[PDB]
């Protein structure tokens, strides 16, 4: 590991999202912020809400510039509405630099917020295209890079803790780390694999290929990137089109027929509990990704354990029981390679090669028999045709 100074500076869970601690404004104000690879807007609460306890105040920033425009919002689940400007940003647990970029000071919100979640804003690090207004506001990470000898390139090591997390604990677990500007050897195992980023706008991959314990969900490979396939860390689950989630939860529950689950537990809304530490593992099968390599028809693969997709969750009677809660669920909006399917893997988001990295994470959650895979290469023809177009 070559950068210290950056390893286990996140903190949270899947569910309620990994933040990163940053300072915004001078003198400094102390703001948790959400990763998220997702979107592209960096945005802080700036006016008092229910579930912030803090929030960015502009009136106390000598290095405040108003940019007199008005800025909005929706995401797939939840929205905001605020006024953007610019600011001196700078990341305590990061590279030791500072930097003036675009902050939306959020004044109305719907559903974004969450109660208990510690975080007060949230840091888009996808690309200009997806930022509101439109391209022309200069994401954080593009400032970070321009205004700083700063490598064009993060990696990410998201940590589940494999149980559930009460409010204390939380707040005093490692959750993981953002290595800003490099990859850090220390967070993985094996060796590093990389899918190009298709396009620049979401952190865009391809899938080629998906398998359920081995067996081949045979699909048209194009239905697994329809309308397109994306590497998010701010969507808790694996979302799948619903034509791949379909089929993919018929064969996860062929998979597991030997035990009975109801029709609440895989629409990922209701829990299933085992007495403690008897937790079934072996009848979950492994779901292998397979995205195009950075050679010609060639692949690699990345294997996820049930101790991936489904979340440990607090038993509603706060009982001894080990519960969980399924966390792959249907999108109309293409596939997102959400929190937990990241929690298995170190992620390098190498945008000066316009490649994604997938290593075995240092802290994946496995057993004595089975653990999270990198895998490759394997010999994949016409990959280019399992990418959509509209
Ligand atoms: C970590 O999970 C935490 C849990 C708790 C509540 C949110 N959440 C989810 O698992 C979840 C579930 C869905 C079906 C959508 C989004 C979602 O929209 N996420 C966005 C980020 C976000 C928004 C919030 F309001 C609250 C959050 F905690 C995180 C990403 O950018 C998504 C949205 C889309 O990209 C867009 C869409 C519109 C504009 C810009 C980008 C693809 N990336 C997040």
């Amino acid at each position: 590991g070559s950068f210290v100074e950056m390893v286990d500076n996140l903190r949270g869970k899947s569910g309620q999202g990994y933040y990163v601690e940053m300072t915004v404004g001078s003198p400094p104000q102390t703001l948790n912020i959400l990763v998220d690879t997702g979107s592209s807007n960096f945005a802080v609460g700036a006016a008092p809400h229910p579930f912030l306890h803090r929030y960015y105040q502009r009136q106390l920033s000598s290095t405040y510039r108003d940019l007199r425009k008005g800025v909005y919002v929706p995401y797939t689940q939840g929205k905001w509405e605020g006024e953007l400007g610019t600011d001196l940003v700078s990341i305590p647990h990061g590279p030791n630099v500072t930097v003036r970029a675009n902050i939306a000071a959020i004044t109305e919100s719907d559903k974004f917020f969450i109660n208990g979640s510690n975080w007060e804003g949230i840091l888009g690090l996808a690309y200009a295209e997806i930022a509101r207004p439109d391209d022309s506001l200069e994401p954080f990470f593009d400032s970070l890079v321009k205004q700083t000898h700063v490598p064009n390139l993060f990696s990410l090591q998201l940590c589940g803790a494999g149980f559930p997390l009460n409010q204390s604990e939380v707040l005093a677990s490692v959750g993981g780390s953002m290595i800003i500007g490099g990859i850090d050897h220390s967070l993985y195992t094996g060796s590093l694999w990389y899918t190009p980023i298709r396009r620049e706008w979401y952190y865009e991959v391809i899938i080629v290929r998906v398998e359920i314990n081995g067996q081949d969900l045979k699909m048209d490979c194009k239905e697994y990137n329809y309308d397109k396939s994306i590497v998010d860390s701010g969507t808790t689950n694996l979302r799948l089109p619903k034509k791949v989630f379909e089929a993919a939860v018929k064969s996860i529950k062929a998979a597991s027929s030997t035990e009975k689950f109801p029709d609440g537990f895989w629409l990922g809304e209701q829990l299933v509990c085992w007495q403690a530490g008897t937790t079934p593992w072996n009848i979950f099968p492994v779901i292998s990704l397979y995205l195009m390599g950075e050679v010609t028809n060639q692949s690699f693969r990345i294997t996820i354990l049930p101790q991936q997709y489904l979340r440990p969750v607090e038993d509603v009677a706060t009982s001894q029981d080990d519960c969980y809660k399924f966390a792959i669920s249907q999108s109309s909006t293409g596939t997102v390679m959400g929190a937990v399917i990241m929690e298995g893997f170190y992620v390098v988001f190498d945008r000066a090669r316009k490649r994604i990295g997938f290593a075995v994470s240092a802290c994946h959650v496995h057993d004595e028999f089975r653990t999270a895979a990198v895998e490759g290469p394997f010999v994949t023809l016409d990959m280019e045709d399992c990418g959509y177009n509209i």
